[PDB]
């Protein structure tokens, strides 16, 4: 029915439906600031002051093979998802976020089953960073 919940799920859950474009959008910097499925519906912290991260190139979810999600105690506070490495079906990968500004880190690895379309992304945020996310089929 879906992937595990990566990271943590204690904060507020928002749900984002994957459109026909099959795209996942993120804002990231030293951690993961926001996740969405369009440029307009990202869930996470606001862009204010020096916070919010940068909007990255979208992840093509139909070309996605696996994720490597790093979570830990972020240096500026709290447990969140701080880095995600997306590995595509061609063997290339993109690393968003960082593993260098957090301690007490854990790594969760998950491979999208062949021929299963991700229809929805659940995201847990407390209004600053992304604490967790989940793929749903
Ligand atoms: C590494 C990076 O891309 N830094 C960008 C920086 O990110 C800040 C902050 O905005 C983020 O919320 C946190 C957590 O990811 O990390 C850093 O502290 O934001 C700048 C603009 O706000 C960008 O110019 C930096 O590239």
């Amino acid at each position: 029915m879906g992937s595990p919940i990566f990271g943590y799920s204690n904060t507020q859950q928002s749900q984002r439906v994957v459109t026909a474009d099959n795209l996942m959008y993120l804002r990231s910097g030293f951690a993961i600031d926001a996740i969405g499925t369009t440029v307009n519906n990202l869930v996470g912290g606001p862009v204010q002051g020096t916070n919010g991260g940068v909007l990255r190139a979208p992840i093509a979810l139909d070309q996605l093979q696996s994720v490597e999600v790093t979570s830990g105690l972020y240096n500026w506070g709290g447990y969140h998802i701080v880095a995600i490495k997306f590995t595509m079906k061609d063997g290339s990968s993109v690393l968003l976020g960082s593993t260098h500004y957090a301690s007490n880190k854990k790594v969760e690895t998950y491979t999208v089953p062949q021929g299963k379309r991700i229809k929805q992304i659940n995201v847990w945020t407390g209004g600053w960073l992304v604490e967790g996310f989940q793929f749903v089929y």
